[PDB]
């Protein structure tokens, strides 16, 4: 028996605050967590204690620390099966990873609608508020491989797997309402573009290199949902504190035939939250993983991921209304002429077992809808609807993708589709065709009807030539950039100029950086003026007379494309680092820590070394990580306790702590004489919005603390930290 | 609902004759034939009836009529999945064949010893006789792809997949006790050698071309594989009526650790049966999956093949007391110097239910055995071993061949393996590592012992310096063939002549033909003299001065290498064809039909044309087939009962029939007026050996025609229609 | 060395009739035959007379007689890799066979045209009776294996790949003017139809069986075609004595933007020509390489196959 | 043969050698070399068994493994001068 005897190397199977336990397969980590999908795998799930070691047929396994050779120190045999075997296996265990979206974090969970919805669709997952639907869910991000970092700048993907009663429908978005294209065509075209470039293979992750602004110079139809990726919803705080979009229209349909169209929403109930850019950055080298751990830790802590459904709805007759084309990918639907309406809500609640089994073989495709559903001819939406399938036979092995156990549907499946690589199901049907007499002509096509019906397209009027041909009511390309840019903060404007300004720096080729501002400035002058001035260049006399793009309806601003007009940051599974000294004022941490739990808050506790410390009154203190091993960068708040604060004020790495917290606009308190740090951060003696401090950390001390924190990140601090060097 | 009123679409689930029913997948057919293996993959089966027609995902179709278009004569449209994943299922439903074998049957079953054998063998599945082992078999020739004829020359493979509770023993034998090739380091040279040449890809099934002979003239080492090749082994009546060998020198360890040398046999209680040359050859045209559906009939009809597994055992300290190496794969063991012992019986007693997905995945491999058994040195099943593991990658798509449900073990399977392509189990272990403490170290190693222990390998001597060298033990070719062909009946010598004379009489370059010949000389003259005849090559001086080879330890012959020597026939699941009249005589028919109820024997009723006619006794009789649907190539004997002969007297079919089966030494009866007949294959008034005649199809009658079958074919009959025009 | 003194081991490069002299690769058989795609894949050919003996890295081999072991009577090693490369090569030389028209034969030429075509078609290859274009045909049947025999009863495949100076050009016939069924959605359930049936894959290469005429009794769209497949064009008496067509129509455009519809035909120099029935299941026994073979002696006799 | 699509990797330009390869291997998914030789197998008199062995020797000679002894049992051991 190799493990300890206290029992130490096995978490329990009941939530625990990020850190408190090693983290562990879902099924080991939360056995009572149960869904149908879950049910279902039961079947290929594979246990481990108490049984024999052995080869994949079944041959226990004498000695697995040898090869077979011809005496201890000769040549090794080829009779060695159990060597090759094991080699062999190992030897092939990649898989192709996804042309894009590579990079992901996935887990189930469940969704259940508010209220039936039958008024307006015959889909049987929306018809009745006690059904509930199982889920798989996928967040991604776009460029990088399935080895690159989670906080970069990127769109992300947010993919969700319905196994529903009436087949699988695949609700496959990202955290924008736009994309960057038209026509499919072109995708090769703008993904080649973003990618690391050919003859290198270089940058890993990042939009900030020539080819990408090559392609958006000459393809101003990339330029709204650029402007969403140089904002920061490009560098998303966590998957669950971001926005997910299906970006098309689509169709509903219900039982007598009449079609809406629809753009899907979700809504992240812990609120909008992002990063700042110099914290992603750092931070995909501190810990390129923060977004994959932040999600598992907050699904084993029950800080469950919960997202709400939402449907803008247009009827047939409005189609033409707007001053946009509702098929147009690169346009929004603003939330102020056309509302979200709630339509249920999706929990994220247990995680995967097996990462390569359920994660990176799981496969979803926005072409996979059920009756009650239907598409448009929005023509990428179009192109899509080929390729998600085609990619899956070389992905994933061949055409019995299906038969994956994270694939298959819950409901029953039957038809006269046969044979294909790595062929699961054993067919008994004496037919293999249709019409067939000798099987009665079974499995037997559904006419449609309200429920439990065959899927039939709706009959959409179609006219016109065979033409290769863009649509001219999709020739504008200024008034929704413009209208995103002049719906944000002041300071997420200031985020945008910056990201611009970044990513155009690292452009070699200059005149690709004067085209980017040139169409900036048919965008909004003032964007345009402040990128240019950052880039050392002047804007002519003519590109300051151009005619800005008008309203889209009359709107100039709207509130739902701003993360933080509003705020709505729940402060429920939030971190925040607490930094020790070798004799806390016990008092202190008492209050703190009181507060913290209060409001579902969690807290590391951080020293110069790992082991423990103890407290004036004697508490043994366990120390979670060290200042420099677990960075500000991974949390939303610091506290220093007073105490032995000589221990800590000369330490180099505390007083980084603070500073590198400090310029990421952080709320930071510091009670009795840990005020002395107040000199580090250049915080004059009067004090300042954003630092709380008193002569101890009381219930005054923690509310103002936990304000702040509701409230995300200290914005007006802004003015001050490009003085702060760190 | 498209099934016919009579509902009479459906064969019974009960045993029935070949051609009464239609055949159906197995589980249809035989509910209640049940073994721990096939009740395994019942969560895998999918059935059909009373279920609706759906996609891949789940999602029922309405109309699987037509494609989505824009207007019912306009274009398809790119959204229409429902063609697209049905197309793309049927675009990739082929997988690489096997590289040799690629053409084979295959049936479950189940095997129990009749005895412990635990005092040679600590195998599981040996050791009790009241242990039952489920077995899935597939029989196979060698040569021609998936899609060629079942009926050729060519050795036939035996292939026996042991579900034993202690791991797959996968048993790889062949039709032959000895291979053609003596390293495994030339088996792409003798394979490429043996194959459709490269440039054209001719011939298929066929070893009679230029490219093999070459190779056999130029390797005598393959001259006594060839030898049986060229016998009536190379053509069986069924897989049925052949023996199985795994040809190479095995060994059986038991749990005191000593060594038995071993060599695996199967014997056929159907007995031993061969084809002749020109029934084969024609065979190949008028039915080229004969063997397939003989099989598959056989086994529908209750008349399960079995075989019995026997033990050639050899002591460790006897390895060299022989004339030859028992390593070398080219030389057989005497029946005459070391007896087969029986070991337990083999019953086959249900076909698949889907050919591809229990067939054509099925991988078994000589590599697979368990602890109980080991290899040798014998240099063809070294190389074997590397071989069954490798090629699985390409033809099934990845490392995880194992979880394609055929292949999986029914006993535990767990180790520290991990992804690949379609990867089907979901490991839960917290460890993918030993030596682990995260998870206690399991799955954990099990020391070897007598019964449920690890595999270790038995620790034999190895010395020597690393060499690419020949054992020069295995440096004789010529003895085996001669005792193979001294132990050859008249008849089958003659056979022999005929095999290698037609095959190089198909060798386009004359001096390939002479060095076979030359062979030939040095294995026996009357053998070459007879051959050279049949070519037009006249032997030299020197030739017929060769000095034939040694006996094999004394012996001039063994008769147990012969097919007939000794008889073994069992009439049980025989096939007799009855030429039916449009006015037959019901007693006639009643006499025969019971006697060979009596016997197992089965009946096909022919006719000139389909439908039904009626016996003089007003019963209607359902014709099977007619004369030339069903020729006398697939059926064992032949009889003509009596009535309105006139009505087929002058049937050119009907003649040629009876020709052609007397041609091919098949028993024929005739009773009444049928002796007509007997002037079309030109019998004496008194009657002859092999052909049955009576006023009436009476009780005598069926006895003497039953003895015939129980004999075979007639081979007194040779010389009469070595001259017949048919 | 071990080919005989005389010579007699090689053909002739020059015509010779059928049976005369081995078969032989067209590059050696006939080297002065050329065109131009033909001489580009000269890049690609690879010899063997007066070469090493290699592994795939350029390694010279010394010994391809035997695998390395401990003693010449001993185990064989892991670390033969010359061994290990040839036994996995073989391992995996087989690859998926086409779906459907699995068997087939195929040989190089050219195409010509009789006058200017610009008149109804921009197509460059028709463009004038001088451009020569090489062409790569394949023959076949539709519903057996790769390994099935030639002369069964079913519909021929007639493949012509066009290599045009403004791209490839593909004319994927049979030898037949119409196809079994209208739309695309329903060929794989005609083609499960006629293919070995699935509990037991039988038969092969034949629509003598159940389940295909169970789909043509309840589709009658089918009729057409069974009528052709059932006549003496299902058993040709050679590739060199059928017809074949595109059978869709499709378009021709010209310069001016007027499009014409068209039904493509080629029609063979030899004649129509087919086998009966007892002869073409006989033959399927005796050689099922029929058309394979005749078709390749055919061209090596110096009776090309000419189709209009 | 998973990473790169079968045993024709050596194919991929990359990884080609720069001096000749001759031997009797055929087919493999994306087979580009074209094989002329008669034989695809040896000993073979019909193409006068070329591509042919050559024996080990000083220069240009073929591949012979050193023969060092070998004397043991066929184990699953670590060597103890391994500890
Ligand atoms: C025609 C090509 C094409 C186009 C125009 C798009 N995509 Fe896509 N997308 C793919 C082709 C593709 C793909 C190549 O099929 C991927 C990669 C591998 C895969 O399974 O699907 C994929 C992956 C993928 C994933 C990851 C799913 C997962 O977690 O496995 C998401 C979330 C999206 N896409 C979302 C979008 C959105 C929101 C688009 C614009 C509205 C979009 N894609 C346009
Ligand atoms: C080193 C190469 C090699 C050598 C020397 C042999 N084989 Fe083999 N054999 C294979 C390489 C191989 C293979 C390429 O691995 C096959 C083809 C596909 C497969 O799965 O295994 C196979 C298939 C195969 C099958 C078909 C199994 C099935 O039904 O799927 C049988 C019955 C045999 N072999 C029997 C033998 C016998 C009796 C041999 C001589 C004693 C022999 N093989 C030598
Ligand atoms: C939608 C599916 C489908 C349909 C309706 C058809 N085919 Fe097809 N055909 C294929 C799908 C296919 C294929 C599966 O794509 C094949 C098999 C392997 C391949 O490369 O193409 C093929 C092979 C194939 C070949 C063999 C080409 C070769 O030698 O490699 C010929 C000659 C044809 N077809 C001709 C036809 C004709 C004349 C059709 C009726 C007008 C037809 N096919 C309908």
């Amino acid at each position: 028996s190799l493990a300890p005897e206290d029992g130490s190397h096995r978490p329990a199977a009941e939530p625990t605050p990020p850190g408190a336990q090693p983290t562990a397969p879902g099924s080991l980590k939360a056995p009572d967590t149960r869904n149908e999908k879950l049910n279902s795998l039961e079947d290929v799930r594979k246990g481990s204690e108490n049984y024999a070691l052995t080869t994949n047929q079944g041959v226990r396994i004498a000695d697995d620390q040898n090869s077979l050779r011809a005496g201890n120190r000769g040549p090794t045999l080829l009779e060695d099966f159990i060597l090759r075997e094991k080699i062999t296996h190992f030897d092939h265990e990649r898989i192709p990873e996804r042309i894009v979206h590579a990079r992901g974090s996935a887990a189930h969970g469940y969704f259940q609608p508010y209220k039936s919805l039958s008024d307006i669709t015959k889909a049987d997952f929306l018809s009745d508020p006690n059904k509930i639907t199982p889920v798989f869910v996928r967040f991604s991000t776009v460029q990088g491989g399935a080895g690159s970092a989670d906080t970069v700048r990127d769109i992300r993907g947010f993919a969700t797997k319905f196994y529903t009663e009436e087949g699988i429908f695949d609700l496959v978005g990202n955290n924008t309402p736009i994309f960057f294209i038209q026509d499919a065509h072109k995708f090769p075209d703008f993904v080649h573009a973003v990618k690391p470039e050919p003859h290198w293979a270089i940058p890993q992750g990042q939009s900030a290199h020539d080819t990408f602004w090559d392609y958006v110079s000459l393809q101003p139809e990339t330029l709204h949902n650029v402007m969403w990726a140089m904002s920061d919803r490009g560098i998303p705080r966590s998957y669950r504190t971001m926005e997910g979009f299906g970006i098309h229209t689509f169709r509903l349909i219900n039982a007598e035939g009449k079609a809406t169209f629809v753009r899907f929403h979700w809504k992240p109930l812990a609120g909008k939250a992002s990063l700042v850019w110099d914290e992603a950055q750092k931070l995909t080298g501190r810990d390129p993983d923060f977004h994959r751990r932040e999600l598992w830790e907050a699904i084993e802590a029950g800080d469950f991921p919960e997202y709400e459904l939402g449907f803008q709805l247009i009827p047939e007759e409005d189609e033409f209304k707007f001053d946009f084309d509702l098929l147009d990918p690169t346009k929004l639907i603003p939330e102020e002429l056309v509302p979200v309406q709630r339509v249920g809500k999706m929990v994220l609640n247990r995680n995967p077992d097996n990462f390569f089994a359920e994660n990176e073989q799981a496969a979803f495709h926005p072409g996979h809808i059920v009756p009650g559903l239907d598409f448009t001819n929005d023509p990428l939406l179009q192109g899509r609807l080929f390729s998600y399938t085609d990619t899956q036979i070389s992905r994933l092995g061949g055409p019995n993708f299906h038969e994956i156990p994270i694939n298959r549907p819950t409901c029953p499946y039957h038809n006269f589709q046969r044979d294909g690589m790595h062929r699961m199901g054993i067919d008994t049907n004496p037919a293999n065709y249709e019409p067939n007499s000798i099987n009665d002509n079974w499995p037997r096509e559904t006419p449609p009807g309200p429920k439990r019906g065959g899927f039939e397209s709706y009959q959409e009027r179609v006219e016109g030539n065979k033409v290769r041909e863009r649509s001219p009511s999709f020739g504008e390309y200024y008034s929704h950039p413009r209208l995103f840019w002049l719906s944000q903060t002041p300071f997420e404007q200031r985020h945008i100029v910056d990201g611009f300004s970044f990513e155009l720096s690292k452009v070699v080729r200059p005149y690709i950086r004067e085209r980017v501002v040139d169409q900036l400035a048919h965008i909004d002058l003032t964007l345009a003026q402040a990128v240019a001035k950052n880039l050392g260049i002047e804007l002519t006399d003519d590109q300051l007379n151009i005619t800005p793009p008008p309203d889209v309806n009359g709107l100039k601003k709207d509130p739902s494309l701003s993360l933080y007009a509003i705020p709505d940051g729940d402060v429920k599974g939030r971190v925040v680092a607490i930094l020790l000294n070798d004799e806390v004022r016990s008092a202190d941490l008492l209050a703190i820590l009181k507060a913290l739990k209060a409001k579902g808050v969690h807290a590391k506790l951080l020293y110069s070394r790992m082991g423990e410390v103890t407290a004036d009154d004697g508490t043994v203190l366990p120390i979670a990580a060290t200042f420099a091993g677990a960075p500000s960068l991974t949390v939303d708040a610091v506290i220093v306790p007073c105490g032995n604060i000589a221990d800590i004020a000369d330490n180099g790495d505390a007083n980084y702590y603070l500073m590198e917290a400090y310029k990421h606009l952080k709320p930071i308190a510091l009670a009795g004489d840990a005020r002395k740090f107040k000199a580090t951060i250049k915080i004059a003696d009067q004090g300042e919005e954003g630092i709380v401090e008193a002569d101890s950390a009381d219930g005054s001390f923690m509310d103002e603390l936990l304000t702040l924190m509701a409230a995300h990140r200290v914005w007006s601090r802004i003015p001050k930290i490009d003085k702060i060097p760190a």
